[PDB]
């Protein structure tokens, strides 16, 4: 996760 992405490649907000 980076912000509010928790996807396993930081594309799924």
């Amino acid at each position: 996760c980076c912000e509010l992405c928790c996807n396993p490649a930081c594309t799924g907000c």
